[PDB]
C-alpha cells in the first residue's frame, strides 16, 4: 500500500526542492494564463508546467518515471517552440530538465524498487 | 478536478491537528504490534488506528464522510470490546471521536460541496 504514496511523495519533493529551486525558474511554476495570453495556447497544443505536474502527483497519475518525464520534457519542448531554441527561458527550462534527470539518477535504484513494487501490486490487485 | 485531493487534505489535517491532539491519544496513533500482543488480534477482528486512517487518506480511499467515520468509530468500538466500557483508554477514544465530529460539523458546509463534486 505504501509504494505509490512513497513514489509520488518523492516526485513531489524532486519538483519543489530541486526543479523549482533552479534560478529564474518561476515562469515555469504555473500555467500560462490563457485569458491573458491566448496566442500561447494557439501555438502550444499540450501546455505544461510544474504546478500541473504537482497536481498530477497528488492524484497519483505517475506510476513510473517514464510518464513523469514525458510531462517534464514537454515543458522544455514547449519552450523551444514558443520562445526559441536559444532563449534565456529555454536555457532555464533545459536546466530544469537536467536537474530532474540528475536527481532521478541519484535515486535510480530506490525508484526502480518502488516502480517494481507498484507494478506487481497492480497486477495482484486486478487479478483479485 | 481538484476535489478528491482537497477532501483528502482536509481529513488528514483533522486527524493530525485535532484527533491526534487529544491528551494521551498516543495509544491510538499506531497499530497494536501483532508480534507482541497476539491476543489483541484474536479478540479484535477489524483493528483500526489513526495511522491506518492516514494511509487510507493518502490513497484517497475516503470519498465521503460516511466511510471515513466508519473507520473512526471502529477505533472506539474496538476499545470498548478489549479495554472495557469504563476504561481510561476508552474515555480518551471517545474524545477522539468527539473532536472528529466537532471539526467535521464546523466545516460541514464546505465538505458537503466537496463530496458532491467528487461524485459528479
Ligand atoms: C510565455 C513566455 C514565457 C514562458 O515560456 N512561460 C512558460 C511563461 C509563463 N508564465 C509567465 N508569466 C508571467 C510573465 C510576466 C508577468 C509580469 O507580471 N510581467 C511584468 C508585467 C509588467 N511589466 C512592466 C513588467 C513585467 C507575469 C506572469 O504571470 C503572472 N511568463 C512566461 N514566460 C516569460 C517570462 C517573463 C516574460 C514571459
Ligand atoms: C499544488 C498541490 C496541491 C494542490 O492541488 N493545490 C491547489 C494546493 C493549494 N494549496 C495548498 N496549500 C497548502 C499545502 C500544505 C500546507 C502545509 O504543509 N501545512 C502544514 C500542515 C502541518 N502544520 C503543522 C504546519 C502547516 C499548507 C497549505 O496552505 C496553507 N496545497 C495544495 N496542494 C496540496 C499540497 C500537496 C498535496 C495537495
Ligand atoms: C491494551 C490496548 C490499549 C489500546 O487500546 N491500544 C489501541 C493500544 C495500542 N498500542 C499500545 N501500545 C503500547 C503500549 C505500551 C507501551 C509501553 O512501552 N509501555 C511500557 C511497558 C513497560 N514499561 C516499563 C511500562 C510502560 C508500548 C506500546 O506500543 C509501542 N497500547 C495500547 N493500549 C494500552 C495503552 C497503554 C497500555 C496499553
Ligand atoms: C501516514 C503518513 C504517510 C505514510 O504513509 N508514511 C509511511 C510516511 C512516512 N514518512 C513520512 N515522512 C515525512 C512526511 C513529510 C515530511 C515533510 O513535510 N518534509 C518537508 C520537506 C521539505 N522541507 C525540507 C522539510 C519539510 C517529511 C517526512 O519525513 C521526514 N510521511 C509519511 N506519510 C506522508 C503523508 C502523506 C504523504 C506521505
Amino acid at each position: 500500500d505504501d509504494d505509490q504514496v512513497a513514489f509520488s511523495f518523492i516526485l513531489d519533493n524532486i519538483v519543489t526542492q530541486k526543479m523549482m529551486a533552479v534560478p529564474d525558474s518561476w515562469p515555469f511554476h504555473h500555467p500560462v494564463n490563457k485569458k491573458f495570453v491566448p496566442d500561447y495556447y494557439k501555438v502550444i497544443v499540450n501546455p505544461m508546467d510544474l504546478e500541473t505536474i504537482r497536481k498530477n502527483i497528488s492524484k497519483h497519475k505517475y506510476q513510473s518515471r517514464e510518464s513523469f518525464l514525458d510531462d517534464v520534457n514537454l515543458i522544455l519542448a514547449n519552450s523551444v517552440k514558443y520562445n526559441g531554441p536559444e532563449s534565456q527561458y529555454t536555457k532555464t527550462a533545459q536546466e530544469i530538465v537536467n536537474v530532474c534527470y540528475q536527481t532521478l539518477t541519484e535515486y535510480d535504484e530506490h525508484l526502480t524498487q518502488l516502480e517494481k513494487d507498484i507494478c506487481t501490486a497492480k497486477e495482484a490487485a486486478l487479478e483479485e
